[PDB]
């Protein structure tokens, strides 16, 4: 409904899904968890299934951003793999091992953050001096 | 009170400044323009001045994202160098040359995008099935 | 001399220098150690002094390559900061924090690898089928 339209809504697609939770950190957005173990060998792609479906809150242009210690920590690209406001598929996170050692994902690991960008950018107004 | 806070407000700090404009592309946010010429030799950091001050719209956690063929074409890191909504400083964009050829910035070049992330992430609601 | 010309030669510029040692890993080259503590705040450059001078072995086009868990592990660019066969300065390693948390270097930390590329690339020969 129009009040739950303001909220992040999700449904579980299996017993293995972890509820997205709000991250602690400033601008963390929502934490995404793997539902499965994966071994991502060097120079290989991988689609990490969360086994959740999600309806983004209103105002939200959804972007999958790296865990943090992940884009860095194990030499892994994490696809922005942007999310439509009407995408109801199993939410997957694309990982590419660009490193020389295999990367390990376990069931229940935090794999990414779901960030919200603005849908509509307001028009620009010029002034002479900015009054705080 | 806050009647103009809807909008991106800016002021010029010199005649060399270009008005931020809304970018064309989906999720481009606002175009940021260099007010000066810069030569950025390999292994060097540079702080590119826009000679504008900015007050972000309501709801906006401001992030400096690269121009698409910038972090790409000329091997340039662009620090998220996020913008506080109490920051009336000259908006600078941090560049680092990580390539073996120098990167050339001219006065009036587009050097970055100003992206808006959500300020407050609504809490999560579980349902059994979304699409119905 | 012409026999030590084949070796990696180094001299200490201070009591704080750690002798380059051959790395364990395949294609590790030579380990480089910081002689000092550094705090590299987000979006900042840093030149990490080894307090050694080095004469590369003959055949060797010297390249500074990341520690490994460094280019990745703490979101740090490590400049190729290539080394001339007649560069006798204090060997420094350029780090750029492109992450959101400060990176910490302690005296004696491994900061990079010194890799040797080939000086002269042999001409190409075509055959019909490659006999191992």
């Amino acid at each position: 409904a129009e009040e739950s339209r303001k909220r992040l809504r999700f449904a579980r697609l299996s017993e293995h899904a972890t509820a997205p939770t709000k991250g602690s950190e400033r601008a963390a957005g929502y934490d995404l968890y793997s539902a499965y173990d994966y071994t991502v060998l060097p120079m290989e792609k991988a689609i990490v299934k969360t086994d959740i479906q999600i309806a983004l809150p209103s105002g939200c242009y959804g972007r999958v951003a790296p865990r943090s210690g992940l884009a860095a920590k194990h030499f892994i690209d994490v696809g922005a793999g942007v999310i439509d406001e009407d995408y109801r598929g199993n939410v997957g996170v694309v990982l590419f091992n660009f490193g020389k050692e295999k990367f390990e994902v376990k069931k229940g690991d935090r794999i990414a953050q779901l960030i919200c960008e603005r849908i509509f950018y307001p028009e620009i107004e010029e002034v002479q001096v900015l009054d705080d």
